[PDB]
Protein backbone atom coordinates (compact mmCIF):
# COMPACT_ATOMS: atom_id res chain seq x y z
CA UNK A 1 0.00 0.00 0.00
CA UNK A 2 1.02 3.31 -0.72
CA UNK A 3 2.18 5.73 2.20
CA UNK A 4 2.04 9.44 2.96
CA UNK A 5 3.97 12.59 2.57
CA UNK A 6 7.07 13.28 5.00
CA UNK A 7 5.50 16.80 5.48
CA UNK A 8 2.14 15.17 5.63
CA UNK A 9 -0.24 17.39 8.66
CA UNK A 10 -3.49 18.68 9.84
CA UNK A 11 -6.74 17.44 9.38
CA UNK A 12 -9.00 17.09 6.56
CA UNK A 13 -12.70 18.99 7.15
CA UNK A 14 -16.11 17.57 6.63
CA UNK A 15 -18.22 19.92 4.92
CA UNK A 16 -21.75 18.76 5.88
CA UNK A 17 -23.23 20.52 2.72
CA UNK A 18 -21.14 17.99 0.77
CA UNK A 19 -20.81 14.62 -0.01
CA UNK A 20 -17.95 12.11 -0.07
CA UNK A 21 -16.79 8.79 -1.01
CA UNK A 22 -13.79 6.50 -0.31
CA UNK A 23 -11.58 6.39 -3.48
CA UNK A 24 -9.65 3.96 -2.53
CA UNK A 25 -8.93 2.04 0.62
CA UNK A 26 -5.79 -0.14 0.61
CA UNK A 27 -5.49 -3.07 3.82
CA UNK A 28 -1.72 -4.64 4.25
CA UNK A 29 -1.64 -6.94 6.73
CA UNK A 30 1.55 -7.51 8.78
CA UNK A 31 0.17 -10.25 11.52
CA UNK A 32 -1.96 -13.50 11.31
CA UNK A 33 -3.21 -14.83 14.75
CA UNK A 34 -4.85 -18.08 14.99
CA UNK A 35 -6.32 -19.56 18.18
CA UNK A 36 -5.38 -22.38 19.36
CA UNK A 37 -5.77 -23.41 23.25
CA UNK A 38 -7.69 -20.57 23.81
CA UNK A 39 -5.04 -18.14 22.92
CA UNK A 40 -4.49 -16.01 20.12
CA UNK A 41 -0.48 -17.35 18.50
CA UNK A 42 1.33 -16.01 15.56
CA UNK A 43 1.71 -17.87 12.41
CA UNK A 44 4.28 -17.06 9.70
CA UNK A 45 2.51 -15.97 5.99
CA UNK A 46 4.03 -18.41 3.95
CA UNK A 47 2.29 -16.74 0.83
CA UNK A 48 4.86 -15.14 -1.33
CA UNK A 49 2.03 -12.90 -3.66
CA UNK A 50 0.85 -9.79 -2.51
CA UNK A 51 -1.80 -10.69 0.51
CA UNK A 52 -3.12 -6.43 0.22
CA UNK A 53 -6.80 -5.66 -0.35
CA UNK A 54 -6.60 -2.56 -2.51
CA UNK A 55 -8.64 0.03 -4.24
CA UNK A 56 -12.09 -0.66 -2.34
CA UNK A 57 -14.27 2.14 -2.41
CA UNK A 58 -17.63 3.53 -1.86
CA UNK A 59 -19.83 6.25 -0.17
CA UNK A 60 -19.09 8.08 3.00
CA UNK A 61 -22.38 9.30 4.39
CA UNK A 62 -23.12 11.54 6.91
CA UNK A 63 -25.25 11.15 9.47
CA UNK A 64 -27.57 12.93 11.26
CA UNK A 65 -25.09 12.34 14.66
CA UNK A 66 -22.46 14.05 12.50
CA UNK A 67 -21.30 10.39 12.51
CA UNK A 68 -19.41 8.82 9.32
CA UNK A 69 -20.47 5.52 7.62
CA UNK A 70 -18.26 4.12 5.17
CA UNK A 71 -20.84 1.42 2.60
CA UNK A 72 -17.76 -0.61 0.77
CA UNK A 73 -19.42 -0.71 -2.70
CA UNK A 74 -16.46 -1.89 -5.21
CA UNK A 75 -13.05 -3.23 -4.32
CA UNK A 76 -10.51 -6.38 -4.29
CA UNK A 77 -11.78 -7.34 -1.23
CA UNK A 78 -11.18 -11.14 -1.22
CA UNK A 79 -7.62 -12.46 -1.33
CA UNK A 80 -6.51 -16.21 -0.67
CA UNK A 81 -3.49 -16.29 2.41
CA UNK A 82 -1.56 -19.55 3.31
CA UNK A 83 0.33 -19.15 7.07
CA UNK A 84 1.78 -21.63 8.69
CA UNK A 85 1.89 -22.89 12.50
CA UNK A 86 4.97 -23.14 14.74
CA UNK A 87 4.70 -26.62 14.26
CA UNK A 88 4.56 -26.66 10.94
CA UNK A 89 0.26 -27.05 9.76
CA UNK A 90 -0.58 -25.01 6.82
CA UNK A 91 -4.02 -23.09 7.32
CA UNK A 92 -5.33 -21.62 3.89
CA UNK A 93 -6.97 -18.22 4.82
CA UNK A 94 -9.65 -15.91 3.53
CA UNK A 95 -8.51 -12.08 3.88
CA UNK A 96 -11.56 -10.36 3.40
CA UNK A 97 -13.89 -7.20 4.16
CA UNK A 98 -16.78 -7.73 1.81
CA UNK A 99 -19.79 -5.56 2.26
CA UNK A 100 -18.09 -3.57 5.29
CA UNK A 101 -20.32 -0.80 6.50
CA UNK A 102 -18.43 0.79 9.23
CA UNK A 103 -18.88 4.26 11.15
CA UNK A 104 -16.47 6.89 12.86
CA UNK A 105 -17.80 8.51 16.32
CA UNK A 106 -20.39 11.25 15.97
CA UNK A 107 -19.64 15.18 15.45
CA UNK A 108 -16.61 14.19 13.00
CA UNK A 109 -16.39 17.63 11.70
CA UNK A 110 -13.01 16.95 10.34
CA UNK A 111 -11.09 13.73 9.99
CA UNK A 112 -7.85 13.60 12.36
CA UNK A 113 -5.75 11.40 13.58
CA UNK A 114 -8.62 10.16 16.80
CA UNK A 115 -10.81 9.38 14.44
CA UNK A 116 -11.55 5.39 14.51
CA UNK A 117 -14.13 3.94 11.80
CA UNK A 118 -15.50 0.27 13.65
CA UNK A 119 -18.03 -1.93 11.77
CA UNK A 120 -18.57 -5.78 10.19
CA UNK A 121 -18.63 -7.71 6.95
CA UNK A 122 -19.49 -10.94 6.10
CA UNK A 123 -18.79 -13.19 2.76
CA UNK A 124 -20.46 -16.85 2.42
CA UNK A 125 -19.07 -18.57 5.29
CA UNK A 126 -17.06 -15.37 6.85
CA UNK A 127 -17.87 -12.73 8.95
CA UNK A 128 -15.83 -10.49 10.54
CA UNK A 129 -15.37 -7.11 13.16
CA UNK A 130 -12.72 -4.97 11.74
CA UNK A 131 -11.41 -1.31 13.58
CA UNK A 132 -9.54 1.28 11.49
CA UNK A 133 -7.46 3.71 13.75
CA UNK A 134 -6.23 6.39 11.92
CA UNK A 135 -2.74 7.99 12.50
CA UNK A 136 -1.74 10.51 10.10
CA UNK A 137 -4.25 12.66 7.99
CA UNK A 138 -3.30 14.94 5.09
CA UNK A 139 -5.80 17.91 5.26
CA UNK A 140 -4.38 19.00 1.87
CA UNK A 141 -5.07 15.76 -0.12
CA UNK A 142 -7.55 13.94 1.61
CA UNK A 143 -5.01 10.70 2.00
CA UNK A 144 -4.79 8.86 5.70
CA UNK A 145 -3.22 6.67 7.02
CA UNK A 146 -3.31 3.86 9.96
CA UNK A 147 -3.61 0.88 11.33
CA UNK A 148 -6.52 -2.19 11.73
CA UNK A 149 -7.29 -4.80 13.63
CA UNK A 150 -10.05 -7.65 12.22
CA UNK A 151 -11.50 -10.55 14.09
CA UNK A 152 -13.39 -13.43 11.98
CA UNK A 153 -14.23 -16.90 11.52
CA UNK A 154 -12.06 -18.72 8.31
CA UNK A 155 -12.16 -22.50 7.43
CA UNK A 156 -13.30 -23.23 11.20
CA UNK A 157 -10.31 -21.51 12.64
CA UNK A 158 -10.33 -18.09 14.90
CA UNK A 159 -8.38 -15.85 13.14
CA UNK A 160 -7.41 -12.08 14.12
CA UNK A 161 -5.57 -9.84 11.62
CA UNK A 162 -3.61 -6.31 12.48
CA UNK A 163 -1.85 -4.56 9.69
CA UNK A 164 -1.52 -1.48 8.34
CA UNK A 165 -3.73 0.94 5.82
CA UNK A 166 -4.02 3.65 3.50
CA UNK A 167 -7.13 5.30 2.33
CA UNK A 168 -8.24 8.31 -0.02
CA UNK A 169 -11.10 10.58 1.08
CA UNK A 170 -12.93 12.95 -1.97
CA UNK A 171 -16.08 14.91 -2.63
CA UNK A 172 -18.63 12.62 -5.03
CA1 LIG B 1 -5.59 7.21 16.18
Amino acid sequence: CPTLDDTARGAYPIDSSQTYRIARLCLQPTTFLVKENGEFVPTKLVTRETTSLDQIQGELKVNSDGSLTFVEEDGIDFQPVTVQMAGGERIPLLFTVKNLVASTQPNVTSITTSTDFKGEFNVNGTKGQISLNVAKVDGRTGEIAGTFESEQLSNGHEVKIQGVFYASIEPA
